[PDB]
């Protein structure tokens, strides 16, 4: 039916679909740890169920549960695995109002310096399978320097299909320095029709960043499609690097999930800054995607099917013999209600790992720290 | 081949199933407020997929997906269907459960609601079901009824509560309810939701104790929230402000689950499952820190590690040295949410009568005299 | 003037003064630790200055701020400078005598009575207005102090640091009660180890126990002003942070207008405060019980109702704020987004051996747990 | 005997006074009214013991107790400055005349006109010798050049610091800036006070530091801020905060607080290090404490103290022997008490407006029916 870019020139909102790998990692079909899609070939049932539950949460794009692979003979398995996974997507994706979209991201084997030639073959590895497969349009994500996503953006053009490319970036910049404005530019010019952020920060950060690419597109002429899909976790600590850095990543980030009233928040944010491809990235579950669409709907002119076992603003709480209860069913409750995080023995946010040690600072003043407590305890 | 009542005398753990309603509600197949199983005939594929997480994740039963019926009927028959095709991929049982009721209530006598749970006990009979629930009680009064019900099908019985250790809705202390409840015939029992793992086992002992000091003896069972709920003040989490969509927070690690297994299974709990909260993870959680003890882990843990361990790689030093027990076992994880307090207070109305209103007079006096002395 | 009974007896509030100790300790009079007076001779003009601000606040007692012992010297410069005070305004003066080692290692009640005789000799000397036998935890003592103390013939109100509980040796609150009145208490209550809260808990405990048992006496309260829902059994003095870092949970003047009214309101009738209590937290109190005592203290000179003293305020958000609703609603901001709001006591709960059995325990278990990993995993 | 400038130069580190103003109002002396300080002659032992106990905390410094206005209040400043000169002369201190931003500036009332007033107090702080001046709590660098030039006409030594952060002064004129015309236009001693928690000042010190080296001017670095944790310190200082001034009890910070900045201010370079408003005498010992060992010496206060809870050796219990050590008091995460409490609060500031905000409310409501239209219509399929 409509491509991606049809769909955003109509004016129409595209929901992105959420996070997978981590939603299979609860379910039992993917190791924290290589956090590969092996289960596209092991578990297809599985895979299939979550692509259908984003489906019906209202989700227009169906990610590939893909991985580069090589993995040594000398090739890889790894292969049937990324074909699996496209079919799987295909499938689902053919039985709603919905397109499939092929995905590569931050090359290991470039944070070795190799070349942009050998780094720059892996995305075109890649590409093969989506080309094969068809897919409705690329996407370049998980980023944290445009040198390089640039090169992806740049192999993928190959393909003439469309191409999106959001960071794993916040506020600052990259890791070079490059600022926000500034990649979206150089990522539009290398050919990207859809550009934003995706992971590493919270829904509200997220959109602080858009607002700045926003900003440098408009100031450069350069026009574009905006896109997020940033983490379904409260990270108001992050320091840097992603949530990676924090001390909870990746087995005690519970508490910070997003409510579905945090998401619609932000949904809301996103669509009236001009973001027009809204998702979610690691965290987001089914009911997440949901909260995105129904805070649109109005705009839209539907509702995802999900919202079939769902009501506004907890209406299905109307009935329930508590009237405290039924209280509830209204959106300026939830929309206001500061909920509790359970667990009073526990601050509320945490320092990054960072590590970056400075270096014998971790020696010297701590060592000049200990002598100065010697000598000021001498002198009592 | 083995049954509820075999494993447990043969000293085996019988790993329970999570909260399966409140699982689907979010992946978009139950709607909240009525909170009704029609999907096991909508969207039979959801169901069983979640029947086979919680089976991968080392869940030793299927409880069925079912409700009270005013059609309904043949929901309730697909689910059991649903629910014995899955247990029977595993090492499993089916389990077909009852629960508190409108009716009771609606002060219905013993007679009109015990007809009910009869005409349950009809499909769960016709449905080879192995063994029967009787959880989500506040009153033993009625759960009493509950368990003389289904005994009616000869069939083994567990009976779990929703009541802290001060008793229920009528002020039967823990102890006394056990105690009723066996001899009522249960041969299981324990406390089901409403409290987080904690509260939950404080009434456990409460209640091992009253067996104890009654000769009665039966099995410990145990399916909380796995929700962190120190704020309840009484009548469950329902009461509070957040329930049910901002519990998000309050939801438990894999590392809170494995210390509450720990310590049911140390208390002598020997069915160890979940309620509302628990996703497949958090039951991968019981059986992999019961598996020393149990001697294999569930096959979902073949995507997992010890404790953090498929952290060992990853380029980061930091990173990696989280893959230990001493760091997830000990780090106060935080809430992601500074303006948000850590503990609310429940809804639960209880005055408005003469007090209330001069928690308001008085109060609003007592400024005036202070201004006037200024 | 007016006599401790006599004030009671006439329905009059009794407000009692802070925590002289801790106030000296942060002004720097008081080490902590061994926490003793002699600054009653060393810096005579610090101390005359706080039981000044105390009386000033409204505080209608000057506790002699004495120790167990030259010793004896500061003991009587402390009655003296607190008699020169309590002369200054509508105050008595009172000698109070502790818990202390003597039943520690268990010296009897021959031996350990001496003591209590040996203090009471000075409050003797000086003629103080009545006697207080507080800081206690063991009925059992106490009940010793106030028989000892009896022996003066002066008033005695009596007050442990003690929980909803009770006492160390077992016994519950109301018992306590009874067997202090009975002893010659005609003043009893709780003080310090506990907050507010907390404090007035007992307080209704014993205010039955009295009742049920037709014991007739006056109610005192004197809590610590540090929020402590966390505290386990002991005092916050199995708390972390005692005694070094304790300053978040100060309590707030509105904290205390609170409590004094819910005192008040439950019969108590000699109001005062424990470790934490500075001189505001006093006049809090008094201001609270205004209306009913008729007057404020001076102190209030350079106060306002609630927050009144804002109406004036170039800001309008800030004389908002000039209103008891808004005050004693605000729930006020802890300002460390990386602390707990709570924290778990100190106390080795003997175990002792098994704080080494079971940490092995689980130490095996992991081992255990690691074994089958290996195995079940490198066999597909 | 030794001078300001003197101390400085002989590489010595003036430990300043602390938050007089809010010590004496929880003492019951100064009203949370307008905040003057009558006291000085209605309770001058109170002032007295105050002033003492500061000096006695290791303080060089002992700021009068003044205040800018006919309203008998003369008298008032001129009781405040003896009282003052009286205890700095018990010690080893130094007496400092101060003022600060005033109304008329924020009226718009000439340089003329608002420089007559830095004078009129000058004329007192002349009369009574202080020994040197200070120029606190400014938040227009335009002025607060304006007050520096005002007292440099006296020739004493000048100390500069301002209640404005790192956004720098509300004219957008950077914390560098500020530093640089500070110093241009007399200040011997420039820094920060007041409105910033410990952390947060340090980092606009930082910055000062950096225009000031970036323009080959030179001058001493001063820090006093409040002993009150405000990282949600929205934009203006802790004024904003809802907290203000009757809640503010929790943010209070310890005496480990104070030594951990002492060190860092220290280490960044600061010598003149004091502290606002909440800072209590133990504070003020806290900072000389940790800057002991480079000091030299330990304030009299230390005597009825110890190193990292030292004091703690004895005690019959165990686990509270063990806290006797500056390790555990350095990392122990002290709890709130208050889990009923956010550790976080949104300023009070006001987005005025006429457009999306009595109309934010329009667009919000009308999305929720049209949203509540579709759901009826779906249930019906
Ligand atoms: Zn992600
Ligand atoms: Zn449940
Ligand atoms: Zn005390
Ligand atoms: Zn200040």
């Amino acid at each position: 039916k409509r491509g991606i870019l049809e769909r955003l020139n109509a004016g129409e909102v595209v929901i992105g679909d959420g996070g997978f790998v981590f939603a299979l990692e609860k379910r039992g079909y993917v190791k924290a740890g290589p956090w590969t899609p092996e289960a596209a070939v092991e578990h297809p049932e599985a895979v299939r169920q979550l692509h259908r539950e984003f489906l019906r949460a209202g989700s227009n794009v169906m990610q590939t549960f893909t991985f580069y692979a090589s993995e040594d003979a000398e090739k890889i398995s790894g292969q049937k695995v990324n074909e699996a996974a496209c079919d799987i997507a295909r499938q689902v994706a053919d039985e709603g109002d919905a397109l499939v979209a092929g995905g590569v991201s931050q090359t290991p084997s470039y944070l070795s310096c190799k070349s942009e030639t050998e780094v720059k073959k892996i995305f075109h590895q890649q590409l093969e399978v989506f080309m094969k497969k068809n897919v409705d349009f690329l996407i370049a994500e998980y980023f944290e320097h445009v040198e390089e996503a640039v090169w992806a953006v740049e192999a993928l053009k190959t393909s003439g299909k469309p191409i999106a490319a959001t960071m794993c970036i916040g506020p600052e910049g990259d890791l070079h320095g490059v600022s926000p404005g500034e990649c979206a530019v150089r990522l539009v010019k290398a050919g990207a029709a859809i550009v934003g952020v995706n992971c590493h920060f919270d829904p509200s950060t997220s959109l602080q960043t858009i607002k700045l690419m926003k900003e440098g597109l408009e100031a450069a002429r350069l026009k574009a499609y905006l896109m997020s899909q940033p983490l379904a976790y409260h990270t108001p600590d992050c320091g840097k690097q992603g949530f990676i850095d924090l001390p909870e990543f990746p087995f005690g980030l519970e508490p910070r999930v997003a409510t579905r009233w945090d998401i619609q928040k932000y949904a809301r944010e996103a669509y009236n800054l001009g973001v027009r491809y809204i998702g979610g990235c690691c965290g987001f579950e089914p009911y997440h995607i949901r909260a995105i669409a129904e805070e649109l709907a109005p705009e839209r002119g539907f509702l995802p099917p999900a919202s079939e076992k769902h009501g506004s603003w907890g209406s299905g709480l109307d009935m329930h013999t508590k009237p405290w209860i039924r209280a509830r069913a209204r959106k300026e409750y939830w929309q206001n209600l500061r909920i509790a995080s359970g667990r009073p023995y526990n601050p509320s946010m945490s320092k990054p790992d960072a590590w970056g040690v400075t270096k014998g600072a971790a020696e010297l003043m701590q060592q000049k720290e200990a002598t100065t407590e010697q000598q000021l305890r001498a002198l009592f």
